[PDB]
């Protein structure tokens, strides 16, 4: 029956509400109990502070015209207004103070999610103040969540004229008892409940919870912790960098702030980062999510040497040049780590700060061929298998489905052991040809995957693995050097092939090496525990990079 | 015969030179004179210094070592070091005192447009100071200009080990005798002329070009004030943004910062800002160009009401949505301009600053419709030929070379009166076939816009004079209001169509609006004074936008 929720933002969607700043203000500074909000309201419809909401006035033009109400009401009320009292000074703690009230988002989030049609019905106001990103800061935070938002100040109406509900209603495309609508202030339910439309009188954030878990019949309150916020592919701004001519770069960009640069493993793509991208751009920073070379929309020529790390690297500073970015934080996970050790020890003058999921650093033994030293670890077996042009394409692109169904699972789910791959004669040879979904990846989200590998296969990512020689050489340059700029480690309790004991040594090259390390971690770092990542990273970001 | 310039960077395109804090220091510290020098110089090819230019240590790995040489030489010469004597110290202020030599900067700038391949060979050093971001940022605005940069720390060799310039020559596929090298260092030059190379030894940069003048045959000082650079579009990143179903819109970006937001004009492109986007990223923001709705690689429905100016604004304020902005500052030039103090006024928290090129603020007049208004200036006699959808496409689609060469000229160059377009029956009806190229475009700039322009024609372009009913009922709207965030006008003294008097009334509605004035400036601001454009706009940025 019902369909659609609506939320108001001041004292719903966001906390503390303004109007009870109103309320403090006046007991903080003795003044007559109810004086602020008189002359708030005063003149009813054609008062300064309606003409405000519908968007007749902006906000710095009506904050003189409030001040002359405080004036009369306080001339009326035979009272004095303490000397510096200001009306900017109280409306922009107010507003600053308002922060998101999560459990209300989090309940709006998940009523979404079982397919309610989410709005935010706001009396809000043209903020043209010196301080007014703040309040552009949280409604970008907000409305991203929601199917609508519907401001007074742009549709000229307000709560409670009967009208805005009608526009409501026409937006939602829904009739009235279809609708719960959410509010703190009663006479602004009124109008709703004429209609028909469930409402919830907001006072304590649980009671109203409480009362909407009961109405909807969906659970609401003690949830379990959701995930972070995902990215949708096509509403990502997508950029593109041609790095020299058969080579073009594509990632993905969200935020503003330092740069910070994400470098996905083999076999993923820059949706690997979908946890991390919302967060960190959320928590201040320029989110730029790379298709590394070889996957996606980027490049994938055909040749080894395009690959090896010397080259991969100059691409990524060719790719700072063209952005016009002097530097960028690197992060990195898998390949992608190793690659972004590299670029602390190539080019620290681009590197802001460098990190890796998984990827220890390690140096190159200038006494023992890459090759030799493989073989002496077992559990990297299925690189060996990796070396011969052909052979690791033709079982991996042969059915892309059960490869990455296969391949993105949580270290209890594994379906497939690292042993003997070259014996065996492949990386599948003793797996499902139908894999269970892991419990970490949705249909769709192996689907995009299945698409993406659709343009280029998995030539150019296993060439990453087809230049041991090369690198190995190109590393023993770098011998002499320490990682002195800012850096992170982050290893994984359960990556069994990135064990946590191979990174105990970096503490040799990098001796202000920060770490943080994640239990009960598979491989797949980014997706299978995104919140404690993102938590990890945003620490370190805050301290280390701003 | 010559055909390469090849140029050092200490001392010879960045002043002072580094070694000169060598010198100075010790004078400003009363030590031995070259004891500073020699510690640098220690051990000569197997000492500390050397081992950095090469790449086998670090700019901090070298700090503490050269630290130790300066010890040994202070206790050989029986002096002591003063206290808080610092080579941290010393390097840091030295480093960030090095500039661009402009006057070499420029000649380089020449010889590169008269057909030279121009390299910056340099002995430097991989650079992990906290402060290094300093000289990352010099070296990206130098290496833009060059077709190579070598680095001696990047391939292992250094001046004045003949190997390098054996490696030089290589990189250039040009023999020695077809090469001009100049350095400040003596020793250095050294190995060029046994090759055979055109040798200059740079003390003052004059003479230095005075001899570069005589042995190249090119006018390289005393040169006419060149133009700012300009934008390669295969050398930009290019972005693209879905901000609904059927529409994409496109922009290229270059630099960090807060987000700018240029808004070409009729008929344009993200192009017309080529002089202002390198600029603008160097003065430390984030430029984003667009294709506004309608043109070049931005979508471009059939539909009248997709380009009201409603629609173009809520359709700007998702473009910051999705690329998660909070605000940007908005820059516009013609149309774009129209659009940018409509975004002030409906979004004031969405807009950190605005500013137009030649379009005045000009609210609605309520008592009079504005296709009447328009009758009242003969000058927009040209927005009444573009009502009629299909009439003005024909006559701009017909020869998109002439329309372009026509459109694009400066005011002394004019060949079309703007007079009674109705009357004669097209805007071109009295034009040439085939127009002179004007002085401010090149062949191939006219056929940047040809190419653009053969995507969707002039259908949507057109579609913005369109609206004309519908956005004065939406401006009404605003009438109540005033633009009080920070605001630019930058009037031109020869726009025939949109004169400065036009503008006079502006600060009835802008009180606080700060304005700037171009002489001799037609209506194509951004290439016709491009120079004047970016001064105008950074003074303004730092001031009312940091
Ligand atoms: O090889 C490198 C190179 C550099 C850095 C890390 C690694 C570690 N690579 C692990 C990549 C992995 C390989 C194989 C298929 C699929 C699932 C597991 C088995 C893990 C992806
Ligand atoms: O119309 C508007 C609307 C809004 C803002 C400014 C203007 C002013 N538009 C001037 C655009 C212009 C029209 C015509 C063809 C070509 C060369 C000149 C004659 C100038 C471009
Ligand atoms: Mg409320
Ligand atoms: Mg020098």
């Amino acid at each position: 029956t019902l369909r659609a929720a609506v939320f108001d933002l001041d004292g719903v969607l966001a906390l503390p509400a303004v109007f009870g700043v109103l309320g403090r203000t006046e007991e903080a500074l003795a003044l007559p109990r109810g004086l602020l909000n008189d002359a708030f309201q005063k003149g009813g419809p054609e008062g300064a502070t309606t003409r405000l909401m519908k968007g007749e006035i902006t906000l710095s033009q009506w904050i003189p015209l409030m001040e002359e109400n405080c004036r009369k009401c306080s001339e009326t009320a035979k009272v004095c207004l303490p000397k510096n009292f200001s009306i900017k000074e109280i409306f922009d703690k107010a507003i600053s103070a308002r922060k998101i009230n999560r459990p209300m988002l989090q309940a709006a989030l998940m009523l979404r999610k079982k397919g309610f049609t989410t709005a935010i019905l706001t009396n809000t106001w043209l903020d043209d103040r010196a301080e007014r990103d703040g309040l552009a800061q949280l409604m970008c935070e907000l409305k991203m969540h929601f199917d609508f938002l519907i401001e007074s100040c742009q549709v000229g109406m307000v709560k409670p004229e009967p009208q805005i509900y009608k526009f409501l209603l026409d937006t939602l495309k829904a009739s009235p008892s279809e609708v719960v609508f959410l509010d703190d202030i009663g006479a602004n339910l009124k109008p709703a409940r004429d209609l028909g439309m469930v409402t919830i009188l907001v006072q304590d954030t649980d009671t109203a919870l409480k009362e909407l878990e009961k109405v909807t019949g969906i659970q609401l309150l003690n949830t379990p912790a959701p995930l972070p916020t995902s990215c949708n592919p096509s509403d990502m701004s997508h950029g593109y960098v041609t790095v020299k001519p058969r080579v073009r770069l594509h990632f993905v960009e969200l935020g503003s702030g330092p740069a910070v640069c994400l470098c996905h493993g083999f076999p993923e793509s820059w949706y690997s980062w979908r946890y991390q991208i919302p967060a960190l751009a959320q928590a201040g920073y320029r989110v730029l999510a790379m298709d590394m070379k070889g996957y996606g929309e980027s490049s994938a020529p055909p040749e080894i040497e395009e690959y090896c790390m010397e080259v991969l690297c100059k691409e990524m500073v060719t790719f700072l040049d063209k952005l016009g970015l002097s530097q960028a934080v690197f992060i990195g996970h898998d390949w992608g780590g190793m690659l972004v050790w590299y670029m602390a020890l190539f080019y620290p003058e681009r590197v802001r700060a460098v990190a890796s999921l998984n990827t220890p650093f390690i140096p190159a033994n200038p006494n023992m061929s890459p090759l030799e030293s493989i073989k002496a670890n077992p559990v990297f077996d299925y690189q060996l298998y990796f070396q011969e042009p052909g052979v690791a394409e033709a079982e991996l692109e042969q059915n892309l489905s059960r490869t990455f169904k296969s391949l993105f699972r949580a270290s209890d789910e594994s379906v497939l052991s690292m042993h003997k791959v070259c014996e065996a004669g492949g990386l599948f040879v003793n797996s499902p040809e139908e894999p269970s979904l892991s419990r970490m990846v949705t249909e769709e989200e192996i689907q995009f995957y299945v698409q993406q590998f659709k343009k280029s296969g998995f030539r150019g990512p296993l060439n990453w693995y087809r230049n041991m020689e090369r690198n190995w050489k190109w590393a023993c340059k770098s011998l002499g050097r320490k990682i002195l700029i800012p850096a992170l480690m982050v290893t994984a309790e359960k990556d069994f092939v990135l064990v946590p004991q191979m990174s105990q040594h970096m503490e040799d090259w990098i001796p202000h090496l920060k770490r943080g390390h994640i239990e009960d971690c598979g491989h797949w770092t980014q997706m299978d525990k995104p919140t404690e990542v993102n938590q990890i990273l945003i620490k370190w970001l805050d301290s280390d990079a701003r």
